[PDB]
């Protein structure tokens, strides 16, 4: 039947108040097209009530018309809707399509209210198409170029329960299809060079963090978890970047680099009993260090303990002879006291407790270790990325983890050595220098196999990601782990904490 | 009549004295709150702190300094 509507007027109203009042080409005013938003689907996973589609008014819902969109700056008219079915003779339901006008706002409608619209309702099985008028209903003369405007829209709801019957295949579902064409009364309005204006955002990698590199310690990340008993706002100095791609502290491009030094090495003699190995340090591509805005050499140890390292001769050219010597290197403060890998100079004994010109030094394992900072300009102040931080109330670091080989005397034993993002996001926000727009991105971790939320996250622009979470109690997380962008987040976004994962409940 | 003057303060500590012997007594609040990662600003001087063979300078703090506190009584 017809819509329980009286025609609305077109370009009538905005005559005398638009700049001017532009025609459109006939062809388009009644060639039934595909509508930008043009396909929805029903199945049994659908409950009665859900909403198929919601549209709005305005030439957004047409591609010609929005083509046209981008060289005028208003609009007035009413269009026209046609929706397709495609199902079997084995599918029983029927949908509501309604029309709800500008300033009802927003509410939880059941199928029964939805039906005190002008609506039509339509058998899924049906060949032919079914059509509804979407009028402008206008409070104002007419529209601007604002999808923030309220205009009357179309919402389609399954009306009954989707029931197949037969042989029941769930994975069967009834397509759909939403064409629309301008009414004739339609009218663009004013002439805008307005042709062409868009902009860009944040993605990360879909990459699971088991896959994922380690970027304080060179290896795989086997861990992810949060610890509110460990230092809430560690100082690490590598795997630090923000999101807008600012690398910070000695944080160096290639995972290889972690934890890693080079040098000329060799052996003076203070003590005279050339034990020492003197390493005046370069950069790992082998171009010279010089005391800079950051701590150390990239990719420079960022912890403390004694690091067991394995030093070779530099590889310049196939044939080069190596040799490859141990040494143990003390990283912490003590203690009257050399060392100042800021100045370019550090020294390692040769673990008697051969190797000299340019060698490379890789770690073995750490003895003592303690996540501080070394003291890296031996008392003087030096150029440090911040603290992590801060958190809201509630909000802890998400830690991706690996293991250090420590090493006893008698026992070596994993020993767990925390980072903020894996290298590869390391890198990936490095190379795409991202515009940010806000305080914080809002992340999901799903699982993209199985489909499973595990948790909501803040990443803040300064590169590391909160979650909220009030145990006590280390609580660990799948690693298999993809995470995705959000939002854009002011700061004080509120992120969900979690329930008991049982869900049966009683009527009681 | 007298005027009493502080001279120095000995085991100080910045808690309120117990103004009323134990029954409630009426006091402005605790200062705050602060967002999460807010902390007080704190305007600062020192008492003479006594000992007892050695008086060593004991930091003491407050919100806004007294000529803040006189602008805004003063300019409602």
């Amino acid at each position: 039947d017809p819509l329980a509507m009286d025609p609305v007027a077109g370009s009538s109203t905005a005559v005398a108040t638009a700049g001017q009042v532009n025609p459109i080409d006939p062809w388009i005013i009644n060639n039934f097209v595909q509508a930008p938003q043009g396909e929805f689907t029903i199945s049994p996973n659908n409950t009665p009530g859900d909403v198929l589609f919601d549209l709005s008014l305005g030439p957004h819902l047409n591609p010609f018309l929005l083509h046209l969109s981008q060289m005028y700056n208003g609009w007035v008219g009413n269009m026209r809707v046609r929706i397709m079915l495609a199902g079997n003779a084995f599918t029983a339901g029927k949908i509501i399509v309604s029309c709800i006008p500008p300033g009802f706002g927003s509410h939880n409608l059941t199928i029964a209210q939805a039906t005190l619209f002008p609506h039509v309702i339509a058998d899924v099985r049906t060949l032919d198409p079914i059509e509804v008028p979407l009028e402008d209903v206008r409070n104002v003369l007419f529209h601007n170029n604002d999808r923030n405007q309220q205009t009357m829209r179309l919402v389609c709801m399954l009306y009954t329960p989707l029931r197949t019957g037969g042989g029941t295949g769930d994975s069967f579902v009834v397509a759909g299809r939403v064409m629309t064409c301008p009414s004739p009364d339609f009218n663009f309005l004013f002439l805008v060079p307005a042709a062409a204006a868009a902009a860009r955002m944040v993605d990360l990698p879909v990459i699971q963090p088991r896959l994922c590199t380690h970027a304080r310690w060179p290896a795989p990340v086997y861990g992810l978890l949060v610890d509110p008993s460990l230092p809430s706002n560690p100082q690490w100095q590598n795997g630090r970047v923000h999101v807008d791609g600012t690398l910070l502290g000695t944080t160096p491009i290639s995972g290889s680099w972690v934890s890693c030094f080079a040098a000329e090495a060799a052996y003076e003699f203070q003590s005279g009993t050339g034990e020492v190995a003197t390493f005046t340090l370069i950069e790992q591509d082998g171009s010279a260090y010089v005391p800079g805005d950051r701590a150390a050499p990239l990719g420079y140890p960022d912890f403390s303990g004694q690091l067991e390292i394995e030093v070779q001769t530099e590889t310049t050219k196939t044939g080069d002879k190596l040799k490859v010597t141990t040494f143990e290197m003390i990283l912490g403060p003590t203690t009257n006291a050399d060392q100042a890998p800021y100045q370019g100079r550090v020294f390692a004994s040769v673990t008697a407790a051969l190797v000299d010109g340019r060698v490379r030094a890789v770690p073995r394992s750490i003895y003592g270790f303690q996540d501080t900072i070394p003291e890296y300009n031996d008392g003087l102040l030096v150029p440090l990325a911040p603290p992590i931080g801060p958190f809201l109330p509630g909000e802890v670091l998400l830690r991706f983890r690996t293991y250090m080989r420590q090493i006893d005397t008698a026992d070596a034993a994993a020993e767990a050595i925390d980072c903020a993002l894996p290298q590869e996001f390391v890198s990936w926000f490095a190379s795409n220098a991202f515009t940010v727009q806000s305080e914080a991105l809002l992340l999901r971790y799903r699982n993209t196999l199985t489909g499973q939320l595990l948790f909501e996250c803040k990443l803040y622009n300064e590169g590391y990601i909160a979650l909220s979470y009030s145990g006590s109690g280390p609580l660990t997380f799948p690693t298999d782990g993809i995470f995705e962008v959000v939002s854009w987040v002011p700061r004080l976004y509120q992120l969900a904490s979690v329930g008991s994962l049982a869900t049966g409940r009683m009527l009681k």
